[PDB]
């Protein structure tokens, strides 16, 4: 029924203290983790990981509570789905691998835990790839009329359950395929492959799973927030190579210039947009693929 | 089946270019025109309205697309639930009952409209009272995250259709009582009469009901907030005197101080917080009609 759109990659269940992590791994060579964002699952990378399988070992994971990832319970504070929390679970998964020092690319929430994890434990990562986002703190200081309008879920997926949850329970298939076309540039699916939709449309299915998006967002209104303002005030900065890439017409562009806002966060980054809607990996798989290549081999 | 809260009121179906008013019409002595807001009809001021009644002609309307007057299509820039052209159509369904010169309380969209009729048509209004609204040009420009996440519903239900009008037909009477007693002081149905509940339940029922509702939110958004911005920009200021009413849980005050506001905007207000949440006329009717009667009765 869902299709298998990572050939010779393994299906690994990555245990942590937290639950599993599920992900594919394939290729060989130093460690590279991609982690996807809403409302997506792995599959997203279906399209470029191959390409990085030649020269990386891949790990496509799940995010905690994304796609067949366990589901932790949430608290008062949507803990575990704030980026600190989910960073720290996915530094557990790859110890569980014997990934120490890992190359990291993430896309929308993915990069959101990526960055997270570059700043709180930089030393695990060799080099950092974030995929068409600002740091939360800097859409939620760029909020504006704009900016509210464009990514109005930031808002309404926060709002305190059962609101959204309610509400995406309303029809789920039209939002999360309303979603996905919208931030692409064509506007429609076309861009998907309609495998890789239905894996999608299948995890958005499940109540618990869009329960778990809405506690990321929520983490993001609040505890991602305030831990992303820490860092500003204190003029922590993310000491990794890091590359920016950001869609022509994605979400991070929509804000400010995406690389003017990551060197305030960030000591050494490089970046370039790709002409493409917000899901860089699969609207723009091959200038995705080949930047992020070239940027985890230096 | 819905229930008459409006003893002794007339009920009236005026005719306008662009659809019909309902409005229930009582009293007697100068025209006093009400207007409710979102997501309510005219019963929200069932508890004031008699009171006003000793003192003034009452006309409780319906506003374009609510309740039980017309709903004329939209259009790609939400023309007719824009609160300009809001505002001519209530000027005309006025005219049609010899009103050419009247007072006029808004509340919520209402308050909107009615605000904008006082920058637009200034000859046509001896007084006017806004209820716990700040104009739309300065929710926007005071969309902050804190904001942002007050008042998501201005960014989810301006999202094009059928985005909110898919979302919110699913389980329209979740979302009609969730916003009810979410903006209340004690943040449950308490303060409202079930019988008009009922009524705002009925009225949001109706698909048709929702769309026009996610339209004027659309206009809020669009259209509403430009011609704010070209009156704001070129220091138009409403000349008729007015009464800024506000709740101290209410959703003005949250960002912003109201009558500071309203001073930007009106050469000749008062202003007067009045413990309640947003629903002034029905978490505080006493004092609400207090409020209006001392006012208009200047």
């Amino acid at each position: 029924d869902l299709a298998d759109l990572f050939p010779g990659f393994g299906s690994e269940w990555i245990n942590t203290s937290s639950g599993r992590i599920f992900a594919r791994v394939g290729g060989d060579g130093p460690p590279l983790l991609l982690l996807h964002g809403f409302p997506q699952t792995h599959v997203m990378w279906h399209r470029v990981a191959p390409k990085l399988a030649e020269r990386f070992k891949v790990i496509v994971a799940d995010l905690p509570g994304y796609g067949w990832s366990d589901m932790p319970e949430s608290d008062e504070q949507h803990t575990p789905y704030t980026k600190r929390a989910m960073a720290k679970q996915l530094i557990e998964a790859m110890e569980q691998l014997g990934h120490v020092h890992f190359a990291l690319a993430g896309h929308d929430r993915g990069a959101r835990v990526s960055y997270r994890l570059a700043l709180d434990s930089p030393g695990r990562l060799s080099k950092l790839a974030v995929l068409d986002i600002l740091p939360t703190y800097e859409y939620w200081q760029r909020m504006n009329r704009a900016y509210a309008l464009k990514i109005y879920h930031w808002s309404f997926l926060a709002q305190p359950a059962p609101l959204p949850e309610n509400l995406l329970g309303g029809d789920p298939d039209f939002y999360v395929k309303a979603k996905l076309a919208s931030w692409t540039r064509a506007g429609d699916l076309s861009a998907f492959d309609p495998r890789a939709v239905e894996h999608y449309r299948i995890a958005f299915a499940d109540p618990m799973r869009r329960h778990v998006m809405c506690e990321d967002y929520r983490a993001g209104a609040y505890a991602d927030f305030e831990h992303d303002k820490i860092d500003v005030e204190a003029g922590n900065k993310i000491p990794v190579p890091m590359l920016a890439l950001w869609g022509a017409s994605g979400i991070a562009q929509s804000a400010a210039t995406p690389l003017d806002v990551w060197r305030k966060w960030a000591s050494d980054v490089q970046g370039a947009p790709i002409e493409s809607g917000h899901f860089l990996p699969e609207e723009a798989p091959d200038q995705t693929a080949e930047a992020l290549v070239r940027f985890f081999s230096a």
